[PDB]
């Protein structure tokens, strides 16, 4: 018995959930996945603690998918950031809201959150074959066969949940987008988006270090967010987010205190003109930073002159960087691009062109902000996806 109804190629997110939603549905189901291991890529996402959703509303959540977040609406009124905080609670795993309205399991660890998945699956009947990569899907009359070099299968309906093109060592490679051109949809351009930033700048004096909620200008775009200090440069979500205006020899800007303006930082001095300028400033910020920005100036902060405290406030506020560019789309946390919406169904994201095939998670066209927003994506259009609609 190599034939189900459903089909669907890929155990990321995507994948996982709509494997739940479809054998719910009644769907005799079958999940394949190339790797020996689920979620993969998703287990790394958080700092591979599982950024699993963000508790944000709906529109924190179109704010968090730029990259056309509006196709959404249909997906979201049916299964939303907050159906999967239930899903997990209602399942035994307690979560956690951090900053920005990051979410994630108490435990800290990735297991958690796909062990629960794998657990979920079982319980309704699902079945899954990893270690196997798919090489070749076909349509006949109303028949998809999926083969792998081994073996073949058969389906009705096809979900096809293979994800973007970035950190293909996860196993996304691009194999569904093989598939949208094979039926003879379009795969817009691939490109980076959330990718880090090269910087020419002397970065070991910083690396490691974070920074919550700073700001970072160029041009029109500008940014208010966290910042973390690497040592090729800048990455974390301010950095992130940015680099999707940028390409390599711009000078951008950082406010390290979007808090106060000159003035207050120039009363804070004058309260603290007793201590050290850098011990004055390590009440305000990380020690390292503190370092940083007053190793060229006097130990005290009286022994300042005026053209110091302003040339000083200056850099606090204005520290121009050096781009040399960012990482390639190997190396960025999205996928800008993919199979194109304007050939799938807002609501049950069906192929217009093949029926029973069915596209969700970073596969389509859709690119999202890191916090949750990736995932949540892929886990509501995955739960839409494998659920049934008759009409
Ligand atoms: C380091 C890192 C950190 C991230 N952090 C965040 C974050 O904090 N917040 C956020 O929202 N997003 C984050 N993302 C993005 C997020 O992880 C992805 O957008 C999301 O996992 C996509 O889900 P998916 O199921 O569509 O694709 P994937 O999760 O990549 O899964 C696709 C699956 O398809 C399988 N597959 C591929 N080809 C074949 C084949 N031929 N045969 C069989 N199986 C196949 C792959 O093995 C893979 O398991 C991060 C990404 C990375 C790399």
């Amino acid at each position: 018995m190599n034939h189900f109804d459903t089909i669907i190629i890929g155990g990321g997110p995507a994948g996982m959930m709509a494997t739940i939603s479809s054998s719910f549905y009644g769907q005799k189901t079958l999940l394949l996945e190339k790797n020996k291991r689920l979620g993969k890529k998703l287990a790394g996402t958080g700092g591979g603690r599982c950024n699993v959703t963000n508790n944000g509303n709906l529109d924190d959540l179109m704010a968090g998918i730029p990259g056309n977040g509006r196709f959404l609406y249909s997906v979201f009124s049916q299964f939303d950031n907050h159906d999967i905080i239930n899903f997990f609670t209602e399942n035994g795993v307690k979560l956690k809201v951090e900053d920005h309205g990051r979410v994630f399991p108490v435990t800290d660890k990735s297991r958690t959150i796909i062990e629960a998945l794998e657990k979920k699956i079982a319980e309704l009947g699902g079945t899954v074959i990893t270690n196997t990569e798919i090489v070749s899907v076909k349509k006949t009359d109303e028949l998809f066969t999926v083969r792998s070099s081994d073996q073949a299968w058969t389906c009705q309906k096809l979900i096809v949940t293979t994800g973007g093109k970035s950190y293909p060592s996860t196993g996304s490679t691009g194999f569904g987008h093989d598939i949208a051109r094979h039926f003879k949809h379009t795969v817009t351009d691939l490109e980076a988006a959330e990718s880090p930033l090269l910087t020419d700048f002397p970065h070991k004096a910083l690396q490691g270090i974070s920074l919550d909620d700073v700001t970072l200008s160029y041009g029109k775009h500008i940014i208010t967010h966290d910042l973390l200090f690497t040592h090729f440069g800048l990455s974390g979500p301010a950095a992130l987010r940015l680099s999707s205006f940028v390409k390599g020899g711009e000078t951008i800007y950082l406010d390290v205190l979007p808090q106060m303006s000159q003035q207050d930082l120039a009363d804070f001095l004058e309260e603290h003109r007793e201590k050290s300028l850098k011990n004055c400033l390590k009440i305000l910020l990380p020690e390292r930073i503190a370092d940083f920005f007053t190793q060229p100036f006097p130990e005290k902060v009286k022994q300042l002159n005026l053209s110091e405290k302003e040339a000083l406030i200056k850099q606090i506020k204005e520290l121009p960087i050096s781009v040399t560019g960012k990482m390639s789309l190997a190396k960025s946390f999205v996928t800008k691009g993919g199979v194109s919406l304007k050939e799938i169904n807002p609501k049950t994201l069906e192929s217009k062109l093949v029926p029973g095939l069915h596209f969700a998670g970073e596969v389509l066209d859709i690119n999202a902000h890191t916090g949750g927003f990736n995932i949540t994506s892929a886990l509501c259009t995955g739960w839409v996806a494998g659920s049934l609609h008759y009409d």
